[PDB]
């Protein structure tokens, strides 16, 4: 796998773990305001809605 981005996405909070979103941001494409950090996405949270991957802010 290619070494991903590693920047903080400012003013984005992970709805999974309430942490910062560092690296890729996974924004749900169905929910109006739902995001996962790559750690929570990796854990399989919010499975059932397609998310969009934003590597960088
Ligand atoms: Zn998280
Ligand atoms: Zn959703």
């Amino acid at each position: 796998r290619e070494l991903g981005s590693n920047m903080v996405h400012p003013n984005v909070i992970c709805d999974g773990c309430n942490g910062p979103v560092v690296g890729t941001r996974y924004k749900c494409s169905v929910c109006p305001d739902y995001d996962l950090c790559s750690v929570c996405e990796g854990k399989g949270l919010h499975r059932g809605h397609t998310k969009l991957a934003f590597p960088s802010p």
